[PDB]
């Protein structure tokens, strides 16, 4: 997964 900011 990504958690964030892109």
């Amino acid at each position: 997964s990504y958690s964030g900011y892109s």
